[PDB]
């Protein structure tokens, strides 16, 4: 009755490079969004964050020694090009060769991202992912980076462009901070997916050897009541807006006549209409067969109810979908463990050419208390394990899944809660920089080199 994983499975840890670095104005690096953002609207900045600019080696040490095997980073755009493109600023190049190399050497996995949250100002500035001329300096970005970076064997595109169109233009908490614009949202959807979809098909005609693949946030839509169909339906448009636009850009290379007609509805209703060219489903239909994996991002599912009223999101509530509403009976946010399990099959099931899947981000995030230079962190690791116990069920049930990666290795900072929500197996003093692994890092070891979930 114990659960087991595979083998070969990877335990990884999860990083960011806004989000660990610090070093924001060091060694030529170019400014992002978040810069300006934070400085004038709280009390804390990106700066010094976890310091991995200098501590990498000693995150590294530790990762190997507690078993972890793989390691998502990503590398800032603007620390290689600080203007968007053009000048290669070779500190930051140095850095990541530097990188990469104690990665290696630690026996511990790279998976690279190359965009995670960070577009440079100058262009970010200049509508970001909705400036068709954007498009391009990313493709140029990504040719540069496999190219200059041969170490790297597993590689991904963006990390959830999702949580970026809802960030930016549906709930307007990330800059430019735009508010309901459900136009916005699908067409940076549809740009960041054309940009995927070149990039991965460049990669694969240079004939690079690794893999390719994306990363996407995919939080599981129920209806508050399963019997009730115009809850269905608010759980099937909200799962369009969030999920299923962006997997069929991903899996079909066009939308299918739900997703359109769903995107209609939701148009007619909030206004605005798509700019959509000939080009695009070119392009995404050449890249529809070549990404290698799949990476899913996972916390916490949503139940929609159908309730029309107009658009508010403080509470969510979207005109012409419905509201956000909690069952009244579930375990808390709200944990549900199952959502992953049904989200990993819906992929198996509607894209069978997903072929193989890693969890690249999980995890608790709250305030530890940190004691006898520890944390008995026992709710992260019921939190977890519960979310390693359905990926066993999943991979017994069909599913190719190969890896899971904790959100985070080391605690980082958040934009929205700064230092105090803490995600990290090792516990980070900012003031010292000092890791100290919590009792979730000795669980994770035993795990790592037994496989076996208890």
């Amino acid at each position: 009755m114990t659960k087991t994983l595979p083998k070969d499975f990877i335990f990884g840890g999860a990083t960011a490079a806004y989000q660990a670095e610090g070093a924001t104005h060091t060694d030529g690096k170019g400014p992002v969004a978040w810069d300006k953002y934070l400085e004038d609207n709280y009390w804390y900045t990106a700066e010094p964050a976890s310091d991995f600019y200098h501590k990498y080696p000693v995150d590294l040490e530790l990762a190997e020694e507690y078993g972890v095997n793989g390691i998502r980073i990503s590398i800032a755009w603007s620390r290689i090009f600080p203007t968007g493109y053009g000048e290669v600023n070779e500190k930051g190049v140095e850095f990541y060769h530097k990188l990469f190399a104690e990665c290696h050497k630690r026996h511990v996995e790279p998976f690279v991202t190359l965009h995670h949250f960070d577009t440079p100002e100058a262009l970010h500035s200049n509508g970001d992912f909705l400036n068709r001329e954007n498009i391009e300096h990313f493709i140029d970005y990504a040719a540069f980076c496999f190219e200059e970076f041969p170490e790297v064997n597993y590689w991904t595109t963006f990390n959830e462009i999702g949580p970026i169109g809802d960030g930016q233009y549906l709930v307007g908490k990330f800059p430019p901070g735009i508010k309901y614009d459900l136009a916005k949202v699908f067409q940076s959807h549809h740009n960041m997916m054309v940009s995927h979809a070149r990039a991965v098909k460049l990669y694969k005609d240079k004939g690079y050897k690794g893999e390719i693949g994306v990363v996407h946030a995919l939080p599981t839509k129920y209806p508050y009541d399963p019997e009730n169909p115009a809850d269905v339906r608010a759980a099937e448009l909200e799962d369009i807006i969030h999920n299923k636009f962006i997997l069929d850009a991903t899996y079909l290379g066009h939308y299918s006549d739900k997703t359109m007609e769903g995107v209609n509805h939701i148009l007619a209703e909030n206004g605005g209409e798509l700019d959509l060219r000939d080009e695009d489903f070119q392009a995404l239909d050449a890249a529809k067969d070549l990404n290698d994996f799949l990476g899913i991002n996972y916390y916490m599912s949503d139940w929609m109810q159908a309730f029309d009223g107009e658009t508010e999101i403080i509470k969510y509530q979207i005109k012409g979908v419905g509201r956000r509403v909690a069952p009244d009976y579930v375990p808390r946010w709200i944990i549900y463990p199952e959502g992953l399990y049904d989200q990993i099959m819906r992929v198996k099931n509607d894209y069978p050419n997903y072929k193989k899947i890693y969890i690249t981000e999980n995890g608790l995030g709250y305030k530890d208390e940190f004691v006898d230079n520890t944390v008995y962190d026992d709710g992260r690791i019921d939190y977890v394990k519960q979310h390693l116990e359905v990926l066993s069920d999943a991979i017994a049930d069909g599913a190719n899944v190969k890896g899971y990666f904790i959100w985070s290795l080391m605690d980082v900072f958040s934009w929205s809660n700064g230092y105090e929500k803490r995600y990290g197996l090792f516990y980070v003093d900012f003031d010292t920089q000092e890791r100290y692994p919590k009792k979730s890092a000795h669980w994770y070891k035993k795990l790592a080199e037994t496989q076996v979930i208890e």
